[PDB]
């Protein structure tokens, strides 16, 4: 908690995460368990290629270990196959550097420990249940105890916010102003949204967070980016700098595609197996989370908002009508109810129903028959509210397209309200596609709006005097 | 969209039901199928009786069709049949009648549609969904452009009510002040309340649409009613039309509870054969439709009313549960769990208690006992208090008697709440019972009330000036 | 009906136990169920010790009774058993009590059946839903044409509260203010409270019903008590007695031991079998159903307010879950169904990987283990530990220590709500371990707090005209 001892931002981001991650010790071990799954999976892998004898474990008493080859000749097997032994290499490699970088985060996160145990005095007993609200008042008043920031008034820690969310609130302008290509014509489709975690990833590495980014100091925007002239030897700048790096996402393709792979199937085959109804389920959607976000809006504010109001989603995503169908089911139930009816009365009345070629198996598919018109008719006296539903949805979001509020049961409504709360099915194929897709929308769909791009910063970045460089809109 | 074609019944009721039966396509095909059902009944009822050889079918590998016998004697074998013959022809013409009251009807509803589609603008695609507010919001805009029938009032916005429930609002007024025999006094059993679909359609009959009913144009009364002289003259003439249309009716029993039995034994016990508890469930009732509605309701509000108001009923009619059961089922449990767990102990133990003469039998049947005695031991913490919750079953509802409001728990007010919601047993048995019970009221029990029918009719009937002759009540 | 013959305490409450056990023949079956339960207990025990050869039953087609050994050879092995014999003996001897008492029980019971029908005038089959505001009204009106009470003074509904509650009163006073030893300091764990079935019933035979109790009429305080002097020879009497009675307690020991080692195996081992978690689920606490009483409250009230308030009482209780252990089964779940997902893509390639001696057992096992893990990982919502979960426990009891309102979310509210809430896993351990914790409690702690008791009882005994001597609260 020296004073001054380091800019306002990469401070407060960490007392803000620590805060998140229930305490020092939990977030130690959540870090320890991310990097675990990461050498698991490659391990896991590299195993299951190189060291098994599939043969033998398929068919050619016999104990697991029979199916393994002794590591002697493991790894002479796994050594001599140049592609398996470079794609080691470079997943050592960038293992390596996350293991370095989660050393010098845990030694930075160890001062900000102490910061809460000698200058907020919450201990990590009382953090879980301390609340932010408790901190983020708090820190306010140490302000003029422990002091930090050269020259600073008590933190009305508005301030504060913008130290945290600078770049978010970027990425939210950005979004919400229609920059950064999302929407797409695909053939055979509608207008499809494609906003992923790698996309989002490469556009703030190309923007906030790199060797030439707009950003030099993480509070301070170059000097020429704010100058009206010159901006169109700006643009061809940001325009070679974004085809290089797409290029760096499109050599790297491969390896992003063989991660996605191979954690995924970990991750879900088990679901699938299990319940392949999970999948099924609907997620609120990369975008949706950056479209329902709200000014200077902390991580934690907008998830409750998000889960607060996902159970009326799902009743919506599940609520419109078909009705000439049920008429259909109802018409059908009668009919194949009525033949049933009849054959069982028969086969009640003297059971020798058998030994005709095909009754069982009639009985058998009408009662499937019955059963799926059934399934289809209506309950009755089941309430409908269809203005209710894209009502308590705003209620808990905030945010509506204008044509939604008239027209809750069209087509078009649910069509473009399934984007913003699309199902875990398509975001598991979607962050699949994302390694060669990613590539393709950096070089092609963004390239051209470069000149927009150094406008939108020219334009909207105001200096405030305590926080430095933030977005015009997030004031 | 033209101007005063017809009367504006027969044009409001018509759009109405065009919006209920969500759209003309729909409207059309629920009728066609309509019609398939009763051809449908009758054909079976008549192929299953005169040309199925169930001797060989049940015992003297033999095919489905080694039973049925060729139509060439299948003509000749159901035409030898008086009886049969009768009914079919009887059948058939009814049949026939329906047949081209439906062609009559489509030709009609085309108009309307086209009403629709050119003077409202609501598309059928947009119509399931037009919303009932609209359509009004929209028709009486129209009386503006394309001129509504007679145009001399301007839409009432509640003319439109009136015409298209002119005879229901009579028949609630009706119900309301206890014209109309309902109760009846049943020798071992209390006052029973007798309300089915035949004996409001005879009533409705009688009064409303016939060759000489108290109405002659569908929206004015004939000039005798109105006038308070000759009313014993009247009401002998009134006594003599229902004394024929009741032995109209006691002539018609033979077919009606033939079709009766024939339509209702198809449906409903293949039903009851899946899952025989269907009919423990508990339905509105024709009556209890017409004590609970409102004057001036569309049949979509009472029916949304009514489903609001649905489970509150259903918790309210399961409240009540024997104090002395529980207690067999709380000391059977015990007996029976202490039996099994020191068996229990003993498998578990050895694993060869098992395999004991007894052994494979006793554990399963003492657990299906468990099982049984915990589903009759009520929830501990259950809370229900039957008092409080009629109030939740009212503020749906919105009507009852003044007496069960203090008195929630008792056995009068289940007993007459359980009228108004009985289950769907005691209907499908009422509805049978018609055609058997409702010439004998017709006959007996409402040609007393006729002096004061025709004293309801002269003085509860105003002369509103763009509608005509509507209830007074339901102004 | 008799013009006020007999103690009144014990009239109005056996009026009060009719209406509770809804009349008098289910009350009568209820009580046989007791008397049959114990029987059988203490019989089926001593044939599972006694006549069972549990050799011949294990290993050395077996029928049933080819393990039971004669009964004239089970009278004489269960004979020669001293330490058996005298156990039954004294079992027996409780027995006969308990069924002579019940005898008169149900002698005197007859006469409050009479009362009702002849002068309360509901019939046994209206008593289930006679309800008890009506009876009051009921008794209260009796209490007129019918000579009944002194005369001296009219009944006036609060006369019978405090006949019916004198005792617990004053139960619920001595609790209220901090006498009666309940908080205990145990080592490696908080402050405990230990209030049982059996303590209670101590208290009450040293306090109030006994050979040498403070009460000499079930009444009236004796007359020494409310005399301020000989206050210390008092309380040297007090402490001997409650010394003695503290020492039968720890001669008895062993016997309720048993009974409540044994009753209690029994009563839950079948539970325990069936659903492992219904001992998880928490129950109303002894101490709690006296803390949150209020004074003149019969059980169902308090009952009823106690259910009322339960479910918001168990989200309270489920709402806190360790982050860490959240963490835990994440990542456990993780690991463990990506090594499942892949013996599962194997098993299912080939399927002679499937029921790899091995495998088949792990992959349920690692089943188990993703089952267990995805029960531990939280579901969306339920994260609030809420005032307003709070907000509606209270507004059900109504009582709430006053350093709860502000912090409902730390582990001091909850750990001492905790106490309130009483899992049962640790109530049937806590009655379990009554029988040896009872004594010790009741020589060591209770007797230095004599001296007090004393002066409770002298300072709160106030004498109302009619009822006699109740406590000073109470009023």
């Amino acid at each position: 908690p020296w004073h001054h001892i380091e800019n306002l931002d990469l401070f407060f981001s960490r007392v803000y995460n620590l805060h998140q991650k229930n305490g020092f010790t939990c977030m130690l071990i959540g870090e320890i368990f991310e990097l675990m799954q990461f050498l698991f999976v490659v391990a896991f892998t590299t195993f299951l290629v190189s060291c098994v004898d599939y043969d033998i474990l398929f068919a050619n008493k016999v104990t697991l270990p029979d199916a393994f080859l002794p590591a002697q000749v493991c790894s002479a097997r796994i050594q001599e196959n140049g592609s398996l032994i470079t794609i080691l290499v470079i997943a050592g490699v960038f293992w390596i550097h996350r293991l370095i970088k989660f050393i010098y985060n845990i030694c930075c996160y160890w001062e900000i420990h102490s910061f809460y145990l000698h200058a907020l005095r919450i201990p990590m007993s009382a953090l879980p249940y301390c609340t932010w609200q408790e901190v983020q008042a708090r820190i306010v008043q140490t302000q003029k105890e422990h002091q930090i920031c050269i020259h600073k008034r008590e933190l009305t820690e508005l301030d504060i916010y913008h130290r945290i969310l600078r770049f978010q609130n970027y990425m939210v302008a950005l979004v919400n102003k229609s920059l950064l290509p999302l929407r797409f014509r695909l053939p055979g489709l509608g207008e499809a949204v494609f906003f992923t975690r790698g996309l989002k990833y490469n556009f703030e590495l190309i923007l906030f967070w790199g060797p030439g980014s707009l950003f030099l100091n993480e509070w301070s925007l170059k000097a020429e980016y704010k100058r009206g002239g010159q901006r169109l030897e700006l643009a061809q700048r940001l325009s070679n700098r974004i085809l290089w790096i797409g290029i760096a996402n499109f050599l790297l393709c491969p390896l992003i595609l063989i991660w996605q792979i191979l954690y995924a199937f970990f991750s879900y085959a088990e679901v699938l197996k299990r319940e392949p109804g999970a999948l099924g389920a609907r997620c609120w959607s990369l975008y949706g989370r950056c479209y329902l976000r709200h000014f200077n809006e902390l991580e934690h504010e907008l998830q409750s908002r998000l889960n607060r109001g996902y159970k009326p989603a799902s009743k919506y995503m599940n609520c419109f009508l078909s009705p000439l169908l049920t008429l259909l089911a109802k018409n059908g139930a009668f009919f194949a109810g009525s033949i049933l009816a009849v054959l069982i009365a028969l086969t009640i009345y003297d059971e020798d129903v058998l030994a005709v070629e095909h009754v069982l198996t009639t009985v058998t598919l009408l009662g499937v028959t019955v059963t799926v018109c059934r399934s289809f008719i209506p309950d009755q006296h089941m309430v409908f509210c269809p203005e209710q539903l894209l009502r308590v949805i705003l209620a808990h979001i905030h945010y509506m397209p204008d044509h939604w509020q008239g027209n809750a049961h069209r087509s078009q409504t649910r069509d473009e309200f399934a984007q913003l709360f699309q199902y875990k099915a398509v975001f598991i194929l979607e962050e699949l596609l994302s390694p060669i897709v990613t590539p393709l929308i950096l070089i092609f769909c963004l390239r051209p709006r470069a000149l927009e791009i150094i406008d939108f910063f020219r334009n909207f970045t105001v200096e405030v005097v305590g926080v430095g460089d933030t977005c015009s809109f997030a004031q």
